[PDB]
């Protein structure tokens, strides 16, 4: 079925989470035709400044992660920086993200294949989508069998990301594919998601947050929580429509 | 607002051509009632890479053509013109002059077109960025533009290779109406899944060629739409459309 | 032998032109070794906004051209828009300059090369180097002999220029290669001049004008005339060491 | 301040082929004294593009094999680390910790290396703009680096292709010295020409690959440089730096 990664940008605080879960947790019974899956990073590993805020650490972060998946019932996600990080991750997430940047660390890729748990490969911005076919081929060698690709923009110019659609098609080729609405740009998130579903891919992915100008991350990107509700219900009428002419492989 | 399908051979081969084309578009206008159908084509490829490649019959040949067109099937017609001076003789059928990507900013060209009092659709050039075409229809304004049309054909990505920043189709679409080239922005396996893009997002209309034999076809051989094609392509993205047509944002 | 190309962005009055060609004159005796070509353009077809200065005119531009001619003895190169142009321009341009954006405009290249004059013609933003070869037999099949194609950066992202030197090399094969210092860019004009002659190159292109903060286009641009000397001596120089490992063909 | 050349084979294929190199580089140092040479190879390759190319040997033996080198012949060294761990090891015979293109922004890898006390040299990501380099520079100093350089590598342009702003060059310079990698930015057709352009612009050292027999290398075949070629082009560049240095601009 159709999936629906969502969450906010980063753990601010398990309290946060919990707030976005029960959000979640009700568009899952309202929405029974979707997979929902939370998602939260426990350390934003790479941001620009040294002056910016990471998280409160990985166990702080699998902790409150782990509250989600208990009270609400809900598949969990997260991101891993490091080889090492893969098997306490594992504990709780049900899906292995990782990071765009790190796409090509082939022990990173073996590390998360390694604990059994599903995979999904943010597609790095220099990266061509024909170059994912050996990403894939990466992941099944270390046991994977579950594997995603998330388009998420590619560099175009400086400080600039364009999304190129004809990936989706070529992707799903070698994996089911997921479109980043958030990263790949908040005026324009909503007119590519749709194009997104009219084009076909097997899930979106939105960072959500309940005020998102208070939020310690992506503050000018991350969805208003308000807001997830209708933009599920969209794609999913615009899929149900387009689905009929997504061509075959 | 009526949805707007420019379509045709990209050139005029023959009047013959033009009239086995029309025939179909005509039929499909008379089904497809909630369109405004426009026929499209070239009576001389002025920039093709190659001085071996096949340009056309003259002007004067094209505009007969276009004419009897427009004459047997009374169909609107629209076609580009080049230089100047061709913009008058040009005005005599079309309904709507077309601006080359390559020349969205010769200002004397589109003051040209602007001045007949036919409509003018620029396509906007590989190198342009969405927002600069706020000036493009400034001119056209000042030129006595009344109806603009600004078209989408794919940017500039590394050599050889365009790519379409649907971005820009809310952008554009604040100073006017926006067109999406299926045909020139991709290669023909992503001509539909582009155009369906182009229409989740939002658009006043889309472009494509189409020609009965596109792998006999005297230019574009590899991206043309069969002729056969059309009408699914057509349904499919008024389909499309329709469902996401709700959420179209107010610019 | 090397060719410089210089000259005020528009003809702002003959006056102007004038005054710029006479330091031009003084570099030409002074540079016995270097071919100065006066540069000029008559009109600005192509500016983006329709309330900017384009000029005085194709007559009262040959005018002023003829001028600095007669009265400097300098060879003379100007830009057409439109074919008819290239007949009353040849009486005075030596060269024909081809604008960037048109640089695939058959008609135009034909009629510049059918005035026997030598034409000169911009890569296009758009244009990949191995594609002026076409642009180059267009002009050879127009009877044209004396053929240039001049660097002058790439789209890079929105609003942005980058200069892939592997192109100076590659448009060799087929026609001799100018670089544009002013349009493929101030504070990195003369850094790039000077890859520009390490590389290896037949001539440099530069637009100068005494007071550029006051010229009536290309303000940010223009290289301030007092400078044009020194960057000619530098220029010269590097050409001098560098010439020793410049590859054949 | 001296030129930096920073040169040696890209994989550290055994421990012979790198004492083939580093005899070469030592001798060369003793001709080009002027310049400040630093073995250069890498204990492992852990980002190829297929899990069926050659990695290395392990971070054992390329310690040992590079700790060969210095103590044979004198030679700097520098390696590049992949994670936070590798640093401490690493920095027991790397005089400069170098940091690869795609991990410019993980700020505990920067750290790691920082904190050692060696030099550190980052290569920038093939995503990242010039004034985006200065964040890199801060972390370092930061973290405790005190001799930081950053390293042109070219910049994503299109799909499989790296295209050179040479306007970095001045850029970067803004906040730290800068090396020009001749191998990894372009193929070996212009490895020479751009070289030779980074040099005029004006930069603190080169960085290049270099393999006895580069059609037998187990990386970078296609691109690392014959080693018997690389006395002349650092002759050269040496040559076209100093006619260009009086035109350096200041930062």
């Amino acid at each position: 079925k159709f999936l629906v990664i969502a969450g906010p940008c980063a753990i601010e605080s398990e309290e946060l989470l919990l707030k976005v879960g029960e959000e979640i947790k009700r568009l899952s019974e309202k929405f029974k035709e979707v997979e929902f899956v939370f998602k939260s990073s426990f350390d934003k590993a790479n941001r620009s400044s040294i002056h910016s805020f990471r998280g409160h650490g990985l166990e702080y972060g699998v902790k409150a992660l782990r509250k989600v998946k208990e009270e609400f019932g809900l598949k969990i996600t997260t991101d891993i920086h490091e080889s090492w990080q893969a098997e306490p991750v594992a504990e709780v997430a049900d899906i292995i993200q990782i990071p765009a940047f790190l796409c090509r660390q082939t022990d990173l890729l073996l590390a998360a294949a390694k604990t059994g748990r599903a995979v999904n490969v943010k597609k790095g911005q220099f990266l061509a989508p024909w170059d994912t076919k050996n990403v894939v081929e990466k992941l099944k060698f270390g046991g994977a069998k579950e594997i995603y690709l998330t388009e998420r923009g590619t560099t175009f110019g400086y400080n600039n990301l364009v999304v190129d659609f004809r990936s989706l098609p070529i992707m799903k080729q070698w994996a089911k594919v997921i479109y980043d609405a958030t990263h790949s740009v908040r005026e324009f998130i909503f007119p590519l998601i749709r194009a997104a579903v009219a084009v076909g891919c097997d899930g979106v992915f939105m960072e959500t947050h309940p005020e998102p100008e208070k939020a310690l991350s992506d503050a000018s990107t991350q969805l208003p929580l308000s807001q997830l509700e209708g933009i599920i219900e969209a794609i999913l009428e615009i899929r149900e429509v387009a689905s009929k002419y997504y061509e075959t492989i």
